[PDB]
């Protein structure tokens, strides 16, 4: 008396058709779509793309289906009849493959209610693409999307739209290993413009935005320690060469296996990113106080009052000098890239 | 005799329902659930997931299915038949992919009682997530969770609860190449509440402890020698600059690469973790020997008695004092992140 | 009404054949079709290949399916039914792997027009093989193919085209983390030669192009800041060996370390690069410093006023002509590689 | 006339039942059982598991398919018919995952003997689960087992034996990056006790030694002539400090980049393995030498003849002293790691 | 009227039955197969297995196939009937896991001819098993082979043969990242010997090479520089220690981190190859310069003209001598690896 009903309502006696969409050429469906997340993050750089394990729920109308001799209200239906009416061709635009759940039972859910509506919760594994710029890292903030579009009807047939009281939940608990997913979600429409027609399509950004501690007490503080041990060298006397010379080639060797050290743990760009410049400007100034003191020695190495008042005068003023410089750069390095 | 049964009892000839719960519109089924695990951990700290494959034996009583002409106690089902009966719309809350076994046999059981009991035994493999909070790394402890709900049924329908006497097992033997999977789980409830109504779910916390010995003795202990390395230039006569800023620059060096080294082993989280706190203020104090040493230079090479009674005063101060200080650093580290 | 005239026309009533191509004993049928590309690129040269997720529209003509007796131009067929009509046998001859997309619908679309023109949409993810030849890397440019082939008709009965208007187009705001797509595409014939016949294939030619700017500030230019820093060592007088030994030793073991420490970002091809002659030239230099000066030790350890003339010469000659030969070889390089 | 004889035996006509086992309520049905290994080994210890491609053979006796009205003794049936014989329900206790081959044909092979003797071979890849104990690395031997078990028949009903000549074989021509698979394999049985009753499971374990070779002339070697340069510090006049503070620091740096070079070729677990005691031990040597010298220094350096019969007392006992200290060592930790 | 022929051929009909072999109890048919290749390598030392992708040609000759009543010559058949034919039981009996391909038509072909010959080309890609000895790395040579075997059919029922004009094919313009396919492939027989009986085989043998210039100025060219630069120290003056024993030390460090560098490049194996060897010897030339000197300063320390005649001819002899030995072991290590 249950099941019985449902192959009243939908089988050969009934002329309900599963492949003709309910108010057929008149008003398009609503369907009304929010999406709860239980798992999100495989962020990855080197595919461009990151997994998230969601229930999908889609309510709709479908007037062919209202009942009223039987006693409850909402009728459900089983995961085996589902080819047996109709459902919304939505796909997800920005997917790289994904899959469905069948583990115990088949994970999905529908449920006709007396009024004609008809909920259908389904749970699915997504590995969507969303494209990275690393030009800022690590003080990066990424924005993954997620575009829910119709396939085939245009929207003079189907019209997706979130729902109002909450459309994208995420499970609290959850994380990342890089990245930090913002509490606030942004829900857009992308409407799509073919040569066919308008097809409905709705998005919701995700803003992400990666932790940088790692990065400073591993990259940038060795790397400051290091620039300030180069800073040592200019507080020598002059013509003392192996203590001077050892030492400013001991912090370009010291700075070459920082940063060639570092090389695996950052990602695989290959374009200048924001740490790059970080390593590359803290090679030069080490490079530079060698080859200051390159300078000096070949000013003082020839010999005159001069030439001790020229080389004390380079020191004078190279000891005053570089941190100004590593000070300007610091500034506009730190509002460049962590400020804007 | 024996299969000429079951299609007696849950033909077309009798009125049994697979998509029916027993005791419809009635007392909510009980189905008394255990675990037994076969394999455990592809741990994973890319990803926050793990893997394990279980045994996963759940009971019920379906009161349509008793019977008495039919001379001994239980009669099994062919897997091949498991449509044609009731089974719980069971999933697991924090799976990321799963899958059934079939080779040689499908690996499912189903056996039904003369009480009508059915006994429902199967073999899963499961991607769990379970995230992770490395911060104390690698002093840390993870609880990795293990969750059973059902999907469509809610708890005046179905109610999962574990079995009493031992719900979840591990076979002995198993060895993880991280962490040490503790004896004690940590059976509790979790029950659902959503506009829909109280689903029911059973969770088995997994405690885990990660195994230290390695990171002791390949980053804790080089790291103390290499401060002691540059204690040892405290205990050396002043204005003899290249076996002192040699020394001192070459442990810089040496720090250098064990914590460069080191980075490609340790996981790839982006922020602070215990042992990157362990390498920067190691780091922080072999720089310090050759910033005091760079200090002491200076005070001592203008040339006063003051100066040497200064630059020794500083050098006692500086031999007794590095070693204090790293010790109440030593004692407020393991405390902190090893006591609680 | 509209899904009852399908089976009119397609059904065992009417005499359509779904594995009899269109236009049978006559002309060949035209497939006029065009790929839109929503995600490109998980290159990797381990297993020379690349993914694409595209739209494939296809269309050609039926003569059988023509009709007039229904209200509207389209008449649109549901997925499930695409074995009830003829489709071309297209598949991909570079492909290493391809999948189509299911979720929450099976994402194929097939529309016959009142002409008996057939539109046929899908969405499939590609593995295609792309050869590389890295002789050039960094610098070097890579051209990626997608041939579409007809698998069993040949020409005298299928015949594959471009779309005039716009054949492949592509998503804009897509990134790779290593390339950059070239926004003009290469479209070409490819027409097979069998001793079964011709057979029909086109092919879209991508043009990719490799940034560098991460190997400039990272290989390149570190590299050439250390042979500068060997060409530091001439500009210092003669039998002062441990301030001009240990310089021009810790310029090789600083760009041993440099070109060690940049072995695991490379790609592990087992020929010869266009950086590693980079490497190997700019540690024969630092390496010819250090073999210079162990000449010019040799020759003015003796002692003679033509010793010292002679060493002052090679001296004078080696301080001027190393930059010489790295600015033949600097001019060489980048021409040879960058230029052609 | 050759098939339509096994519609005969095993159809509607005939009264067999594919879910009943042969000799019901009767003796249990002998299953012999041998298995050829094909390819073997993708060993890791990260998910401590391995794989291994078997032909799978299992041969029992079904009395209900004797036949005399046919004229040879072998009749084999088709694999898609596989479904109309019974077949037992044996799986792998230790699979973390398995599939069949259909690869141009389903690879499958039933044969039904004159007498009613049943041959059923398969081929099988296999994803096996073997915990490891990485404690004595590399000169660990492993024991990877493959256990064979009923899956719902107990005992009283199905029993499992390896065939008499020959069980498990492995193809010739094998070769594994690490270990070397021995050639006497050892034939169980595991017979489970379970409170349903005593289910079959038979196993063959597989010994597996690792080869060393390539830890000794890249780990231990290069680690042991470092301590033979710090042995070398020994024979050096006193108070000549940066002629051997320098060596003695020197092998500390080398050392140091000879232990934490190796690390990433190592295996990821995180517990005290033999190699790492091998590269403590010889840090903690190479330490011992630069920590025996600041010693030595502080001794002499006050000045007293006593000092320099100290002084020279000191190097005299530990000129000798280090390398005994080694060999203790060196003895104690061949024998104790290699010799058990 | 085309395809209502091959029901009337193949159906219930007419007597053909789809598992019974052409001429049964009679000669046993003949396979003429041959291979062309696509795709080919991911070639992988971990796991001991390659990829290729094939197009899988094989025609036999079926009597009961043969007709007249049609006008053309060739009648193909439909892929979804390919049940409905006999095929041969083919497998690849070094094969690791292969599927078929079926994207947007399944990629399979059968042509029956009017002389009653079968044609049947498929397009399979395949990970199939060759196991690899890297002893003598990087100048080796593997073979990996291909071969294809009969599963239950013995060669008293099916014979496999190469087709005569050519087999294997491989198309034109791949690229490998480490080997070197050469041009002459191998065919041969493999005939299988079991209890049984005789399985027909026939295999394909492959001949890989490989590249080797990466090696050379990588790993070859950078340790033989820096054994010269441990034969720069014997022309150096005696009783110089700091400028004798830093370069010595130095180079030390620098094949340390040379080898510790190439380390994670090279494979996985662990047993000894021949770039160890050289990267072994290479360091031990190394070691033996500063050892050689750790001799000459102990001989001329104590003071004696027999000891400056002493040290002096010691130095005389290993500047000579320790070139000829290098020369010795260079020339035997290349004919040893690279002539046979
Ligand atoms: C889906 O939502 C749209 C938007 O409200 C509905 O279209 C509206 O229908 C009312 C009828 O009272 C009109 O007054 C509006 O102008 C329509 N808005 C449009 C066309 O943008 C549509 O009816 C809904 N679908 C269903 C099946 O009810
Ligand atoms: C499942 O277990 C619950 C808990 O015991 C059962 O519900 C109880 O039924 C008894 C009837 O004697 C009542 O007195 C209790 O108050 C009920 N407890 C509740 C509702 O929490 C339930 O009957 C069991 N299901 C079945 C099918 O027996
Ligand atoms: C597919 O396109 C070809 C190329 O136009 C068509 O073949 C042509 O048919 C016209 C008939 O008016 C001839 O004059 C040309 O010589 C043909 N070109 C050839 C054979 O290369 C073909 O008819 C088209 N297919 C269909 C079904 O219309
Ligand atoms: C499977 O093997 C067992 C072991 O031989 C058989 O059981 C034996 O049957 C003989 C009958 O002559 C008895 O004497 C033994 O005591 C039995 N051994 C037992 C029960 O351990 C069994 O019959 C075999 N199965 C079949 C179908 O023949
Ligand atoms: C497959 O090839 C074999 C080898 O030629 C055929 O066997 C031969 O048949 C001729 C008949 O004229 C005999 O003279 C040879 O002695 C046979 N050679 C053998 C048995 O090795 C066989 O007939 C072929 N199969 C078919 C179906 O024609
Ligand atoms: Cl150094
Ligand atoms: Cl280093
Ligand atoms: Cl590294």
């Amino acid at each position: 008396p249950p099941s019985e009903f449902l192959d009243k309502l939908m089988g050969k006696v009934s002329g309900y058709d599963a492949r003709i969409r309910p108010n057929f050429k008149g008003p398009p469906v609503n369907v009304t779509c929010n999406i709860f997340i239980n798992s999100f993050g495989s962020i990855a750089e080197t595919t461009m793309d990151y997994r998230v394990n969601i229930f999908l729920r889609q309510q709709w109308n479908d007037p062919r289906l209202a009942y009223s001799e039987y006693p409850d209200d909402s009728l459900d239906l089983d995961p085996s009849m589902l080819d047996s009416i109709w459902k919304p061709d939505l796909f997800f635009a920005n997917e790289k493959g994904a899959n469905f759940h069948e583990v115990t039972t088949d994970n999905k859910l529908l449920r006709i209610s007396k009024n004609g509506n008809v909920l259908y919760s389904i749970r699915i594994t997504l590995v969507l693409a969303c494209p990275m710029d690393l030009k800022n890292f690590p003080m990066d903030v990424q924005t993954c999307i997620m575009q829910l579009e119709s396939f085939g009807y245009t929207m003079n047939d189907l019209i997706f739209e979130w729902d109002e009281k909450g459309a994208v939940q995420v499970a609290d608990g959850l994380t990342l290993p890089q990245f930090i997913l913002k509490e606030e979600k942004d829900l857009r429409y992308c409407t799509k413009h073919y040569n066919t027609g308008k097809f409905t399509c709705i998005e919701a950004r995700f803003h992400l935005e990666r932790q940088m501690g790692y990065y400073l007490i591993q990259m940038y503080i060795p790397s400051l320690l290091i620039v300030i041990l180069s800073w040592v060298s200019f507080w020598i006397n002059m013509d003392a060469a192996p203590a001077r010379v050892g030492l400013g080639i001991t912090t370009v060797l010291t700075m070459t296996t920082q940063s060639s050290g570092s090389r695996a743990s950052l990602p695989k760009v290959s374009y200048v990113k924001a740490i790059d410049i970080w390593m590359a400007v803290c090679l030069l100034f080490v490079f530079s106080a060698l080859l200051e003191y390159a300078a000096v020695n070949f000013i003082a190495r020839a010999g005159t009052k001069l030439f001790i008042s020229r080389a004390k005068r380079i020191d004078t003023v190279s000891r005053v000098a570089f941190p100004l410089v590593f000070l300007i750069f610091n500034i506009f390095y730190w509002i460049t890239y962590k400020l804007v």
